[PDB]
This record gives C-alpha cells, structure tokens and sequence, in this order.
C-alpha cells in the first residue's frame, strides 16, 4: 500500500521506511534535505524502492503523495527536534515553542491533512514516533520531554475518534534507539564506539544495549499491516527496559 | 508567603485563591478582566483579602508581585482554554497551536520567569491546574486533551530539576469541577440545574456529583503548605472517580 | 523452538497456539481437560500441528516439555479465572485468594520453573496474557482486576532481571477478546449473536467490535519472534480502544 | 472520629496513627507485638492518645473496634512484608504466596470486614499504604513489587464501587520513607547514619532525602478529613521524585 515516512534520514526514519518497502508498500519519504535537488536525487538513486519527495510543509506533502500514488494508507510521523538540556529559567520561551511546533504541531498537522480520506475509505494506520522520555525523565529537559508526552497523548486521544472509521492510531516511544549516522538521537559515535557511552547504555537498559533500527521497523510494519489493529491507542515503550534503577549500596 | 493565582475568576481560580488566603498567604490574583481598572477594583472590593493585579504577561506579572509583596513563594498556574470538540480533520492546525499556547506555553513561561528567585532561596511551590482528560479521553477533543498532558508532564519533568532546590512541583488534573459562574468548565448552569446534566454527572463519576471549588482549594493549599513536599512530581486526578465505565447488559447502572 | 501455551482451549490459548504453530514453533499445549486421555487425544486429532500434554502442574509441565521437545524457548501463560462480580462486602476473602492463585501465582510458578534453563542459554521469551481490566475498571470486580494488575506488574518487574540474559518479558492485557466456544471471556454466544451484547461492544470499544483470536495470536507470535525484543517489559492493552467514555448530553454516541 | 491503623509500629504506622490523633480521632492500633500483654500495655502507656488492640486477624479486629468505639470511620491499611531480593528461579512459590497474603489479601480482608457499615452510613475513608516500587522497580524483587501493584490497583478498583456510598479509597505508595526504629523499610541506621546510604538517597530522589513520617501522616490525615474526597481512587507516589535517572556521560 502507500505509506509516508517523515524525516526519513533520522531517528526512526530508515528502519520504518525500509521495512515498510520490504512489506511491499510504496513508501514516500519526507526530509529537510530534500528541499534541494542533489539530495532528493541522490537518495532516490541510493534507494530505488523509496520515493523521496521535496514537499516540506504537512498538507502539501499529503496532497502530493495522494496525487502521485493514489492515496495515503499509512502515515509514520517520525518527529524530531534537537534536545537542549537547560535549567528551566535558562531557556527562552521560544525554545519551548520550538519543541512544541516540531513534536506536537507537526504530527497533528499531518493527521489533520490525511484523516479525511482515511475516514472515507474506512481504512488507514497512523504511527507517531515519539519518545519514552516522559516514562523516565532526565532532569533539565523539560521542553523536549513534555512536548513528547503531548504527542503520545495525541495519538491515544485520536485512537478514540478514529476507531469508528477502522483506523488504528499508535505511538512508539523510543529511547536509546541506535540512529546510525543520524545525530537524532543515538549516533554510532559515541554511542557504540566510546566505552563511557557503552558502559552507560549497559547500565541503564535491561537488555544492556541500544535498540536497533531493525526492531523499530519490525514494529512499524507489524502495526501498519492490519495484523493487530485491536492494539489501537497503545503507546509502546521501545526502550529495552529502561530505566534500570540504581539499587541499594552493597548490591550489584 | 505570597501566592500567585492566575485566571482567578475561572476554573480553579477562586477555590485556590480563597483557600490560600484562608491559610494565611497573601494572594496576588491575575485575570484577563483585570487589564480594566473597573474590573480590578470591583474584585478587590468584593474580596479585600485578595490582591488583584492588572499585569497580563508572565515576566511582567511575576515582577509586579515581587516588587509589591516581597517575593513569590507559590505559583498556581490555573490555565484555561475554551475547548472545542471537532473531529481531527475539522480542526485547524491553529486550533492546536492555540490550545498549546494557552495550556503549555503559559505555565512554562510563568515557571521560566519565577524559578530563579525560588532557586536562590531554595524554597517555593509550583502547582499547575491541568486536567484529567488524558486519563479518560473523550473522542473529538484531541487538541485540549493532548495539550493538557503536555502541561502535566511538564510539572513532572520540572520536579526532577527543582527538587535539588527544595521546590516541589505538582499538577492537579480536575474533571467535572464545579465552576460556579465561570464557563470553564462546569457552571452551576446547566451542570447543577438541568436534569440531563445532573443525571450525566451522576453516571460518569464514582461520587455521582461535581467536585467542589472547596475540594480543589484545600488540595492546592495542602500542597503549597510544606506539609507534603515528598509528593513532588505527582499528577493528581481530581475527578471523583471518573471515568465510570459501562458494564455488561443486565447489570445495574 | 518449543513454545508452551496454557489453558489452550480458553481465552488467548487457541489464537496463540495456532499462530505460534504457523510461525514454525513446536507448540506444547496445557489444559485442565487434558488430564483425561480422551480429551487429550481428541485435541491432538483435530490439531495434528499441536502437541497436547497431560501434565497439570508447573514444574511438572515444564519438565515434560523439556524432555519431549528439547527445551522451552517461549512460555505463553494464558491464565484464566471465572470472574464473579460482587460488591466488596459480598465477596469471601477466599474469592480473592482464589483469584490471586489462578492469576498471579500460576504465572509466577511457571516462570520460576522455566527461567533457569533460559538464563543458561541466554535466550527465551516470556508472555503473560493478563487483562486490560486495571486500565478501565468496572465497579464490583475488585478481586479479578487487582490480581490481573499484579500479574502485569510481575511481567514488567521480571523484565528488569531477565534482560541481562536476553530474555524479553511481556504482558498482553486483552479486553472484549472473542473467545469462540470458550466461556473465558467473550463467547460467540451472546457476544456476537444477542442484539444487546452487539450494541454494548459497539459503544464501549473504539473499533466497535470484539478483538479476534487472530489479532491476539499475531501479537503473541510477533513478540515471541525476536523481531522486537526491545519492547521488553511492556504491558500491551489489547482492547480496541476501550474504554469509550460517555460524552456530554447532546453529543452523538 | 474512629480510625484504625494497622501494623502501627512499622512503615507508615506511627506517622499515620499519631497524626490522626492530633486531628481529634480515636485511633485503634493493630500490631503483631500486641498478641502479648507487656507490649500492648507498654504501648498504651507510652501513647495515651492511641488505643492498641490485641486483635490480630482482620475481621476480628474490625468487630472489636466497632464494639469498643461504636464504628470504624477510617481504615489505614499499613501493610508490610520483608523484601527478599532473589532472582526469579531462586524463590520458592510459597515466597510469592507469602508476599501476596501480606500485601494484597490483608488489605482486601480488612475492607471486606468494614465495608458494610461504611456503606450503610454512606460515610468512611479507606487508605492503603502500598509502595512506589511498581513505578520504578529494582531488579530481583518481583514478589514484593507485583503484590504491591495488586494492592494499589485494589484501592483504585474499590474507589469505583464505593463512590456511590460516599466512601473515598486511596492508595499511598511510598519509597525511601524514613521508618525510624522500624526495619520496614528505611531505618535510621543505616539510611541516615552511613555515607554509602545517604549518598544513594541523595542521588536517586529529586528532593535528595528520605520521606518523613510527618509528611505521610499529613497526607493520611488530609485524606481521612473529608477535605478532598474528590481525589478518590488516587494512587499517590510519596517518593520524593524517585527515580532520578542516570544522565549521559559528561553531565552532572
Ligand atoms: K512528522
Ligand atoms: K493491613
Ligand atoms: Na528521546
Ligand atoms: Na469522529
Ligand atoms: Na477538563
Ligand atoms: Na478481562
Ligand atoms: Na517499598
Ligand atoms: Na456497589
């Protein structure tokens, strides 16, 4: 079927996009670097089974994809924003408006653009990649953390209205997901290379490793398959058992 | 001790301010209407125990209360927004922006202006009045529901950094809270007067009544008292045991 | 790879076993009825792809499957109990003991007998089929609701220790799951046939249908596949978007 | 009014009992050491405003208290059990039956015994002291942790049926609550005396300290007051912002 995967080059983008193509889907990909031609074209070259798009705004992209491939069956909102740690008084208020625009407004806008056709066909799936950060927050990341929570709750609240139209809505909240060359949010260096960082991941996850792009993609495809629509409204903590809580002195 | 209560004429404003006042706080009050002198002075007359301010903006308000009454010890971010039910496709994206601005950015901005003063003394109490909507969502309120979750998570998040400075941070998430003459969100009319409304409330809450402004105010005061700082980070569902969920055909209502 | 599915004739038993079988597992099956040879042999005839065992007790079962089929790679603790609605004062304390024994102790005991073998290889998958009741409770089901929460928390708790040995642990908490000819907990009769029941399900779930044994089975197989071990500790609400919560007088159903 | 506080000498017992008396309540106290006479009598001596009881089983104790003081207005189920850390295969199954009997069956049994009269008066409050452990579990405590979760969920599920009779039901889940001389669960030594243990509490709580008996008692009394009945069904995480999650290498 026809899927869209945003910000395809970062975070949960490559896992989701490439696993979806393997499921036989046509996969239109959005990204920021695709406002240029060298970039879109190189990507389209490197990935023949993927269709990059230059469209950059939300509703634009939905119409485009619908014109080119007939409709949008699956939306994977892979949202990203650079986390800046700051004590609350040291942020500007625009920094929180930043986070909210990128991590709540964007997914909202997308679904606002695509819902109508899904509802008329009474078919579609919607996946938000959010964050597990609200489940185990670090101090000094209040902008990023809270905006992620808003996104996850959006997914769950949509599941309630869109179930009537046979449309599942999911949020996937990762943490420690290996993002390979992407700085969002766990690049190979340092997160696999430096002992500092390997020792940390090992301590704070029960499985003692980063999540893989392959695991994220497997979930995304299993969900978008129509195999388990009854999980609608789930938020999935794709976090490897994070957090591992420090135990009492004396115990390993 | 100086409290600030926002949007004092609506939602949890009056219960908070009145009960904080009874506890002994000086209670500085913000409200949209107070940008007009008539309104401001009317309110001060009816409530000599409360201190209405005219300042509308966050930094501007915090500053004014600090100059006037020494400092800000307690912030009650009583945030409001007119919710509008739509299917998602029938909302404008601006309707979400609006909801986030009123329900997230505003408490953020108040904390952002006040936290440094609190952190220097190593004392203060911060309470967001959010909503219980994320806990039992209705269909077709996606914007307000998600934004409220966002503000509740913000309180929890902030509790982790502020703890270091002995500042507890809480979110109170009401539902079915009697709002008296305020339309945000459960006025006397129709919620106490119309039979369909009385019957609805009776079915959907476990206590079968609206929550009172007095209950909300007691909680706000209890949390601001220093009696139980070790709850910091808690989101409180002040919703009377809502939601009651429909049981199988045949079983009593 | 050898799976064990318990109480296979009921609740999520058949969907799990059938789909695990289709995925390629050898599926050893437990059921109360299999302590009788007639029952056991009937079942094996109808399902040549499944392997019914007669062993009833945890250590006894795990042992038998290990001797027969090499080892136990996947445990699906499909736990059941006849729920009885009572106001709390009308229950016996024994009614709670009963519920905890069937819904907590039993999965505990199965994991307790199987975990050492899994931990030596550093591979295995454990799935509890619990319930979504704690997520949207009904009044007057205190025993079953609480015990199910307990088993869901046990899965999460166990995930923290077993992670070290690359063993994911999950809880699937269904509601309104079509159970076919099993009375646990949503049989074809009345849940697909009686008009009041069809209408109830339509109102209270967001998908307006019962969940299918096939959906449950796909999840169980997906989780046992190794495709997404990094979900370990997850409690999954397999309930179709239940609960739908009654909106204000005047708004469509 | 008339309250009951179980296992008064440990965990949340002294805070709750003694704060309730200050609120003007008659407070009957249960404990294990009160199966003896030296113990009950010494306690009754040391605490004139408290009424210890020798009753040891649940329904017995409720009837007793009702005979002596007319009725039971407030029940504070302060449940305890010794946490044993064990990898799952190393427990016996009786060890989990142990935990469940002590931490779920007991509170259930109590409420089973007292509900009728509360429902007939259409007045009463019920408080379970559980644990915040399910909110942030340590590894190797699966018995204790899961049984606590069952208790907390019992409280919330009861809130649904007993609201109709004007009866709030709460659970208070502590962690790091200073229990003074009680080994359940954070005695003064080591938890205030040893630097090892002080440094740990400081790291894992946002407020960087143990909870006080006084804070627990303040909550218990505020709740049993009838001041904020609308919080019914709340589980309260009385944990000081625990857990504090380890941050990335390089950051404090
Ligand atoms: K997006
Ligand atoms: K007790
Ligand atoms: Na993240
Ligand atoms: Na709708
Ligand atoms: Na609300
Ligand atoms: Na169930
Ligand atoms: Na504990
Ligand atoms: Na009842």
């Amino acid at each position: 079927s026809t899927a869209i995967v945003t910000n395809v080059k970062h975070f949960g983008g490559m896992g989701s996009a490439l696993r979806l193509s393997e499921a036989g889907h046509t996969v239109a990909c959005h990204d920021e670097s695709f406002k240029q031609k060298d970039e879109l074209e190189a990507f389209a070259e490197t990935y023949p089974q993927l269709k990059p798009m230059s469209e950059q705004e939300p509703a634009e992209l939905i119409e485009a994809v619908t014109s080119a491939y007939g409709q949008v069956d699956v939306l994977v909102s892979n949202d990203i924003f650079a986390p800046e740690f700051q004590p609350i008084d040291k942020y500007a208020v625009e920094d929180y408006r930043g986070a909210v625009e990128a991590l709540q407004i964007r997914p909202f806008a997308l679904v606002n653009a695509v819902a109508s056709q899904m509802k008329k066909r009474k078919s579609g799936h919607i996946i938000f990649i959010t964050s597990a950060a609200p489940f185990g927050p670090w101090k000094e990341l209040s902008t990023y953390t809270s905006a992620r929570a808003g996104a996850s709750t959006l997914a769950n609240a949509l599941s309630k209205e869109l179930g009537e139209y046979n449309i599942p809505v999911f949020a996937i909240g990762p943490n420690y997901l290996h993002s390979e060359d992407s700085p969002y949010f766990y690049p190979t260096e340092p997160w696999k290379t430096n002992p500092e960082h390997v020792a940390h991941v090992k301590k704070v996850t029960a499985l003692q490793r980063l999540g893989t792009q392959k695991e994220l993609g497997e979930l995304v495809a299993f969900l978008a398959s129509g195999s388990c629509d009854y999980l609608t409204g789930q938020v999935f903590w794709l976090a490897g058992g994070f957090p591992m809580i420090e135990r009492f002195p004396g115990m390993p």
